[PDB]
This record gives structure tokens, C-alpha cells and sequence, in this order.
């Protein structure tokens, strides 16, 4: 007959969407995989079993008892590893080694929190910062404290990470307390509904903690009311068309946006061709360029150099360019897969066509024939290295997002009278971004350019000599450190750390005697 | 024919807006004050210059640096007090009292700042958290930083607090090296304008550093940017209205939302009459209706009481109300002045009329003659209490703000059973969240644990009891070390809670790098 249609887990229930659903397929081989659809689902119960059962269910447990059930979904998780490769083979085309980034990631992301979690105690409620006195006899002080918010979180998530998108956020979101409502991309859903039917499965979690949806996303933001949250990571277009919504023009629920991002890497000026700090430069920018074929929201997009270093730049990343084999990832010798879909491999072609209108193309191994894989059926794209040589006039540089495989090279004039200002100046030009990463031999240098950044990125990642077996990757997102940026890339933070927490916990000042201020203190935990 | 039409200081410049200009006048006399006028201002240029020449003039300063400008504004405002205190009684209508609390107040905030301030040094970016390895061998690490965002500040401040709700604002983010362009309701801009106008021509901040615009809004929000950020103090419905707005749903400028907000206080089962816990939480209630007439955005407008207590409660109530003198807040003899105007006088009684149609006045003295003031001119209500016998069905209570010296009282049922104030905390969060909550019993250890139960839908809980009534600091008394906001209906915003305010002003990162270029 038909592919398998996946349920949808809502109410404490595994529930049918109806219809003919929409097929997910491979984007190597054209293959039919599995369908979904949330056509008919009653999302007015789908919200409130959620929010008042798996809301109540969670806060009646500890930070560290949920921090223990978090670290059995961790035990799950990897014992199942075998049928997640599987799935990310057929689904999303990628490499083992790419693969692992999204698996791998996300089990590492979890296991994180679960024994950070295990550290806040037996307790339901968390200081924040210390008591201080409002009174010359100190009779009468003031405790902040941070409370799970009685709400659900709403995850609507990208297509590049199926797994680290779902336990990057629901980390933090159940160890906090709060219920989790997954809506993950739908070309890439299969991931997603399966991890989560594991979970279900093995009844870890309370009824109503963890719910997923897939298909349509029509009607969800309507349920959504002032103490839920909401976390979306997509296209800036899509995410100013959320922002408009009541929910949060009218009813005020949080909001996490993650957006386009035009991530920049700086070479620095005396990291010229003979210095180690130069390779360290190529080998990343071609790294960001081909893992999952340039389809992390984090990807190096512009690359900044001094005016003499252009053509040996140009020149070492053609020849490191050109060791990238492409095709289908089952055949070891394969450095580079699909993109995840071949619509999204029309996306990616157009806007390869519009850079070049304004763009020079330096490399570009397309005519290469694709290993074990038909160029007309399989959404495989080969890297495009574009050079512009006045970036301050460029029209499309820094506006113009391509999520694929791809990246710009553009000099900047060294300041000879910070060397890089112009640099930082250019990166800025990109309104706002994840991360930006510099280059170097100088640790010292390296501190004093990363704070010039620091205003327009969210992360701002130095590589250099001193570090080149412990940097931990320009794209690569540790959990212990913030991930999002200001401006384009959507004013966001998650992650972080316990930092991540406070986006779902409600603060307040507690202002009372010290003897309540110490029996609150009692009940409270950091 | 006419009185002063005050300028605006936009672009480092003071410009007259064009036209007749909108009148303001003294609430209680009638008299007609100032004149204020926006009209044909350049705003692009207004708003360009404060982000440019005002924002790189204060990051080239240090926290510390800042700080001391803004000990040398508390100063300048110390020594001006006596003209701050006439315009508050002429525009506001407030008893001395009263007006202190939005003058010193203020002053009292700035300084605050100034303090906090000149411990963070001679740096221009702060730390968040300590630095954490990322390697084995520690060779690489990561360290959060803070620094300011390159934009503006848009303050658009309600009309109950001219000068606390500029300083308030203000300070911190002038001390994280953000330009203030800031926008006073218009009925009470003069001493907002006053205070502006005192501070730039003193030249202790470099030009565009402190902008003020008065008259009509149009345009404003037009001009704002991704970077910058915008704190509103308002109405539901215009915070709604300004959501909306392409600044925030297209260009993501960060914004902070304080709205309407049905604070409650809560007497514990244990108070009964006949201890001391009683007597403060009938004085607090007084003192929450009638400090400026009610125009507090924290005043208690429900008060829940056991059923047992709810006869008491109402006579103690109405016995200390009886003694509060309404009229001129220049007679000595008036404990409370005027709302800020004739039009607030309409809305309040219009909301009076609208929660009677579900509650009984209790407590009204509408009829008792003003002292040196014509009912007919000036904007002064009386203490109003309501009662509400079934709140569980009732719809107005909980969702009808009356901004005045007005208040319902509601009965709870004690739980016998193994909190006794199960159902009044279940009564405060029927308000859909509020900036605060207090609380009141003779027993400190219970109030911790009340405090708790209120906490996640109140940005405040302030416990009151017989070991703090010499200290406590007051129910609707903001003191700037705590945090000042509330979820749900009272905005979703967060404002103070001490160096908890600078992060609003900071954009955040982590820089990951060898341990040599770290801390």
C-alpha cells in the first residue's frame, strides 16, 4: 500500500492526522520514506492536557529528579543509536561523520543538562543571586528567586537538526519543569517522531510532559496564552509573519528567534601564507562549507582577508576544495552528501544564481559526477567559492543568505596607522549574527579583537596555533556556552548553560523579615 | 495668551515645536501651566544623532566614568528640589508627601546607580559568570561578556511618575553607555522637562547622550532600529497597539511592557483582630488607596481577607479612611490631593460606576466638602471600598482596573487541612499576573512559604509582619535593588533589581579562545 504514516503524540495519546498526509522522501535517491499529517487534531486538548497535567506532573517532581530522568532518556537515546543513523541516512543524505553532529549532538546536549540538573537539588524553586538588605538593622531583606512557569513550551524547529533542535531546547524546558510541544520542520520530521515515540514508549517522562505534532502548523499559535513560551528557529521572512501573531502582540508569551545569519571568519593580518595560523584559516572555512553541506544556521558565509593575502587565500581553498568528493553518503569515500531535500536544492541553486550577478566564482566542482547518485534525481550541490572585490559597495554579500554549501571571500584594507577594524566594520555590515571567527598566531591579539565583535555576534569563536587540538569548531555549538545573536539573526539566546534556564522559569523579589527570607532560603537552591 | 511653550532638546539642540501646542494645566486650581508641542520635528535626525555622535561619546567612557556624571546629576537635582516640589504640586495636585515619592524617589534611584556604578571600573565591556574550560588540558576556555548595544533608549513613561519613571530608566542605561530619548505622558511632562532641561544645560553628559521629546508620538517607532531598545509604561490596550509596531515584529528592537495590574494583599488565617499583624494590614491597605490618589501602578486594588475577618476588616477599614482630608495639597491640613487631571477624574468615576454594577460601596465620602478646592474644576475623588461577597463568580474584581483611590475587598475560605491561604493565592492569580503581592501574618517562618506560592505570578511579594513594621520598605514602594515588573496582564517585563537592569541596555556573547586571550 502507502509509506508509514506517523502519529502524533497529543493528550497523553498517539493520534492519526487524516488524509493523505505528505510523504517524506530520500533526497539521494528519491525514495519514499514515511508520510505525516496533523489534519483533524483536536489542538485546543492537545495544549491543556499539556499545560495542566504535564505541567503539574513535572512541577510535582525536583530539578534533581528530573535531572534523573533526563539522564535515563540519555541511557535510551544511545541504545538506539543504530536505527538513528539509519533514519538520518535515508532522511537527510548526510555522511556518518555529519550524521553524528545532529545524533551525537543532541545525546551529548542532554547528558549535559541531566548532570548539570543533578546539582540543583531536591528542591522546586531556585535563587537567584543572593539576599540583600533592605533595612540599617537588616531585619527586613530581599531574595530573588526563579519559579517554573506554568505554561508549555512550543518548539518550532529547523530542518537542518531534527535531533539537537529537540534536545537542545527540551533539556533545559524539562528540567525546568515545564511541558514540551515539538513541531519539527517537516521534510526532515522522521527523526523527531521517532526519538520522541522512544521516549513515549518507554514511560520515563509523566502523561502530557513531552507531545509532538507534525504536518501543518495551522492553528498552533492560536492556542498559545501569556505563560507559555515559544522557541522558533527558520527564515527571518517566516519569523516576522509569528511575531505579528496575538500571542504575542496581544497576550505577550515569551519568544526565542533564531533567524538567518551571515556568520563571519576574520583572518587576521599576521596570520599572512607562512604562518600556521593561515592553515588554521583554510581548513575551518572549507569545514563550514561542506559539513552537512553547509546546512548549519552557524556556517562561515563571509570570509574577510587582508588585500595581500586574497590570492594565496583564494588559491589554498581551491586545493583544499578539491579533495571534497560528493554523492551518496553509503559509499565510504564520500566527503559530502545532500542537501536535505530537493526543493531545498532549488532554493540553494537560485541563490547561487543571484550572488553571481555580483560575485566573481572562484571554485566550483560541479560537473564532477556524483558518486553512486543521479545529478537529476538527488539534491546534491558542490561546494561554490564566490570572490568580491569591493565588499563595502556589494549589494549582496551581506544581505543575502545561501544554505548551502557555499561562501564569499572579500579583502579588507589593512589599518596600518586595530589591523582588522575594517574587518569588524565588514562583519557588522551582515546586521547582526551567531558567530564570528578570527584568526591568528597572537593569543593576545586575539582577546582585544573578540571584545570589538562582541556587540554583533553571539559568539565569537578564536582559533589560533596555542589551540589548534583543543578549539572546539566555528560552527560547532557547546551547550555550556550561548548560542543566538542580536539583529538579523534574531535577538535571541538559548543554552548557555544554566543560563537557559531563566527563559523558562518566572523571576521575583521576595521582600520580608530575615527569618522568612531564611525559611524560603531553605526551600531554594544555586 | 500664553503661556511658556517648552522646547524640545533633539539632535543637541532645543527646538520649539510649530503650533498652538497642547496646554497643560494645575489639576486642582484650573490654572493653565505650560504648553508643549512636537510638531515638525526632524525625527530622522533626532534619532541619528543620539545613535552616532550621542552613543560613541558615551562607550568612549567607562562604568566608573559614567558613574560619576551621574553623582554629579543627583547633586544637581538635590540643589533644585524646591522647584521640582512647586511644579509637582501645580501639574500633579500631590500633597508634599506624595510628591516625594516621585522626586526623591527618583534622586534616591539615580544615586543608587551611581553607587553600583563605581564598582564597575575602569572598563568598557563586563563579565557574566566566570570563565569555563572547554578542553582537557584547559588549554581552551570561554568567558561571557556583556557590552552595549549601539543603539537608543526610547522611554515612553506614564503620566503618575514624571521624574522616578525618567530616573529609573535612565540610570542604568546611561550607565551602560546608551543614549536616553525619552517621552513623558504629556498631562505631567513639565517637571520631566524641567529635569532634562536642568541636566543638559549643566553639560555634565556629552551632547546627545539625553534627548527629550513632548507633544504628540507620531513617528516615533518609525524611527526606531534593530539595535535599540524601547521600555513602555502604559495601558494594555496601547502596549497592544504598540506590539505591533514594525520596530518589534520586523526589526526585533528588544522591548520591555508594563501595563495595568490588579496587585492583591493577602491577610493570613492566623491574623485575627486581636493581634498585631491585624492593624498592618489594615494601614497598608490605606496607605495603597490614597498615596497619590490610588495613581500608583503597584497599589493593592483587591484585598482578600478570611471570611471571619471580612466584618472587622471593613469597619477598621472604613474607620481609618474617615480620617483621610481630601482638596488643595497646598493646605497643610489635606492628607490626599487630586488625580492628574479633569479627564482622570471622568475615567475614574466611570470605572466606579462599572464595578458597582457587580459590588457593594462600602465606603464612599464623595459628599464630605473639599478643603480650598471647587468639586466643579478640580479632579479630586474620594476613597471608594468595595466589597464582593462570592469572588470565585465574580468577573469584574479580577479584570477591571480602576486607576484611583479605589479598592475591593473579598473574602477567602480557610483550608483546615494538612497552606490555610490556599484559595487567596488562587484569588491573586485570577488578576493574570501582577508586579506584586503582599502578604501579612504574625508568624515570619509561614510567610517564607506563602512567598513561594505567589512567587509565579507576581514579580514581587512583600511580606509584611510585627518584626518588620518598623522596617519594611512598603507594598507599592519600588526600592531599585528588586526587581520591578510582572507576567502575564502587568507586561512580561523586567526593569531595577540593581546591576539586573544593566542586561536590558547589553547585548551578550561568548567568546571561546586559548586561555591566554581569555580573562
Amino acid at each position: 500500500h502507502m509509506t508509514e504514516l506517523l502519529k502524533n503524540h497529543v493528550a497523553g495519546q498517539w493520534i492519526a492526522g487524516t488524509g493523505a498526509g505528505i510523504t517524506l522522501t530520500d533526497p539521494v535517491t528519491g525514495v519514499a520514506l514515511v508520510r505525516v499529517s496533523s489534519e483533524g487534531l483536536d489542538l485546543a486538548r492537545a495544549f491543556s492536557f499539556a499545560r495542566e497535567d504535564g505541567g503539574a506532573a513535572l512541577r510535582a517532581l525536583t530539578y534533581a529528579q528530573r535531572a534523573a530522568r533526563l539522564a535515563d532518556i540519555v541511557k535510551l537515546l544511545q541504545a538506539k543509536r543504530g536505527d538513528y543513523y539509519a533514519i538520518a541516512t535515508a532522511n537527510s543524505g548526510t555522511t556518518r561523520n555529519d550524521s553524528a553532529v545532529d545524533i551525537d549532538g543532541g545525546i551529548f546536549t542532554l547528558s549535559y543538562y541531566a548532570k548539570l540538573g543533578a546539582s540543583l537539588g531536591e528542591v522546586h524553586a531556585l535563587r537567584d543571586g543572593s539576599a540583600e538588605s533592605l533595612s540599617k538593622d537588616r531585619s527586613f531583606s530581599a531574595q530573588h528567586v526563579l519559579s517554573p512557569t506554568r505554561g508549555v513550551a512550543l518548539f518550532i524547529n529547523a530542518f537542518n537538526f531534527p535531533s539537537w533542535g529537540l534536545w537542545e531546547k527540551a533539556a533545559p524546558a524539562l528540567l525546568s519543569g515545564v511541558p514540551v510541544i515539538v513541531k519539527p520542520a517537516t521534510a526532515t520530521a522522521w527523526l523527531t517522531q521517532r526519538m520522541v515515540a522512544d521516549v513515549v514508549d518507554a514511560g520515563i517522562l509523566p502523561p502530557g510532559a513531552l507531545s509532538i505534532i507534525c504536518g501543518s502548523s495551522a492553528g498552533l499559535l492560536d492556542q498559545i496564552r501569556s505563560f507559555d513560551v515559544v522557541s522558533f528557529t527558520g527564515s527571518a521572512d517566516t519569523a516576522a509573519t509569528l511575531r505579528a501573531h496575538p500571542a504575542f502582540v496581544q497576550r505577550g508569551a515569551r519568544l526565542n528567534v533564531e533567524a538567518d545569519s551571515l556568520n563571519s571568519a576574520i583572518l587576521c593580518a599576521d596570520a599572512t601564507p607562512d604562518t600556521p595560523a593561515f592553515d588554521l584559516f583554510i581548513k575551518e572555512v572549507v569545514r563550514e562549507m561542506t559539513v552537512k553541506s553547509g546546512q548549519k544556521c552557524t556556517a562561515i558565509r563571509r570570509a574577510f582577508v587582508p588585500e595581500a593575502a586574497l590570492e594565496p587565500v583564494l588559491e589554498a581553498l581551491k586545493a583544499k576544495l578539491a579533495k571534497i568528493t560528493v554523492g551518496n553518503p553509503r559509499n565510504d569515500a564520500v566527503r559530502m552528501g545532500s542537501l536535505v531535500s530537493r526543493e531545498q536544492y532549488e532554493n540553494v541553486l537560485a541563490g547561487i544564481a543571484a550572488l553571481r550577478e555580483e560575485a566573481v566564482l572562484a571554485y566550483d566542482s560541479s560537473a564532477v559526477p556524483l558518486i553512486d547518485a543521479d545529478a537529476n534525481i538527488a539534491a546534491c550541490v558542490a561546494p561554490h567559492l564566490f570572490v568580491v572585490n569591493d565588499p563595502d559597495n556589494a549589494t549582496l554579500l551581506h544581505d543575502v543568505e545561501v544554505f548551502g554549501p557555499v561562501a564569499s571571500v572579500a579583502p579588507y584594507r589593512v589599518t596600518t596607522d586595530l589591523p582588522e577594524a575594517h574587518a569588524v566594520a565588514l562583519a557588522r555590515r551582515g546586521q547582526g549574527s551567531l558567530v564570528a571567527s578570527i584568526y591568528s598566531n597572537d593569543d593576545a591579539h586575539l582577546g582585544r579583537l573578540a571584545l570589538e565583535l562582541a556587540d554583533s555576534h553571539g559568539r565569537v569563536h578564536a582559533i589560533s596555533p596555542s589551540v589548534q587540538h583543543s578549539q572546539t569548531g566555528h560552527g560547532n555549538v557547546m551547550p555550556m556556552s550561548l548560542h543566538g545573536g542580536p539583529g538579523r539573526a534574531g535577538g535571541g539566546e538559548a543554552l548557555g548553560g544554566l543560563r537557559a534556564l531563566a527563559f523558562y522559569h518566572r523571576r521575583s523579589a521576595i521582600q520580608a523579615a530575615s527569618a522568612a527570607i531564611g525559611t524560603l532560603t531553605q526551600a531554594t537552591h544555586w
